[PDB]
């Protein structure tokens, strides 16, 4: 699995065990990602914060 | 299949016969979705109204 | 004059020359306005879009 | 007064009436600005959201 | 003079004799401030410990 | 093993080979740790930095 990240080169390969791509944003400002990378379990979203997780190459 | 929605808790399980997730927005205003949920047939887009459809959990 | 908006901080002071607040809604999705802001002339409503205008702080 | 903004050219001149530069961030992620520009009054911060305001050229 | 601090409500008014605001961080960890408040003399930095000092409201 | 961290989401699963959780604190600012994470060997404390290590989920 390959996922997008914030800084150049903008992509990376995930380690064994981290099999999800994720993106964190402010729910009120969906166009600016704050964190972007590989993870093992999807974190809990809240009213103000959203975590999106997916498992297809460069889906995040 | 689970899809994102506008009302708390912000997700729902789709009923029998809806096998896609979707999002509806106005051209040049991508940060304000006006419709978000489960659907049967993906609608056709026009100059002002844009639709996106997908088939994995909370992809919309 | 100060009007409501859909993007943070959810309020805005209008420039001199814009003395009305407004709301814009698409007929295809009547429960969710696509824009809230300041304007100089209230636009005529059409077959696809409805407009509502008012003149006091946070009326829209 | 001149202030920084998010997209290229990364700077701009403020209108008359907007005499403060601002930056909005998630309190837990101080290195990624979500919004950046000119404003008239500083918005209220909260536990999760911080607004920083200043009035010297390119202070934000 | 008002300065930012780590404890809620996240700001304080400085007492007589403290005419500067400051922030203390470790090199390569700018997102975790370990000290933040009002001060008299700005301390000298070293290889691992970095200090910044300023003189306008909530500049730190 | 799962350890606490200072950056969102405030928890992390350690890679195979890292079987301890730790906390790092500078003697110049004893009330605020600068880092929390996973490690393989607990480092010796020095004149400037103190280290604490433990072996169970979210102990650090
Ligand atoms: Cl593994
Ligand atoms: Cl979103
Ligand atoms: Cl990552
Ligand atoms: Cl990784
Ligand atoms: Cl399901
Ligand atoms: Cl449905
Ligand atoms: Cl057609
Ligand atoms: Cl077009
Ligand atoms: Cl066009
Ligand atoms: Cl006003
Ligand atoms: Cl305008
Ligand atoms: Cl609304
Ligand atoms: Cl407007
Ligand atoms: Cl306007
Ligand atoms: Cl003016
Ligand atoms: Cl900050
Ligand atoms: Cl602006
Ligand atoms: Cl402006
Ligand atoms: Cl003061
Ligand atoms: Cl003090
Ligand atoms: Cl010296
Ligand atoms: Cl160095
Ligand atoms: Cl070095
Ligand atoms: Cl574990
Ligand atoms: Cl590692
Ligand atoms: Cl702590
Ligand atoms: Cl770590
Ligand atoms: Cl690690």
């Amino acid at each position: 699995l390959k996922c997008n990240q914030l800084i150049p080169p903008f992509w990376k390969t995930c380690p064994k065990g981290k099999n999800l791509c994720y993106k964190m944003t402010m729910r009120a400002a969906p166009m600016v990602p704050v964190k972007r990378g590989c993870i093992d379990v999807c974190p809990k979203s809240s009213l103000l914060i959203k975590y999106m997780c997916c498992n297809t190459d460069k889906c995040n």
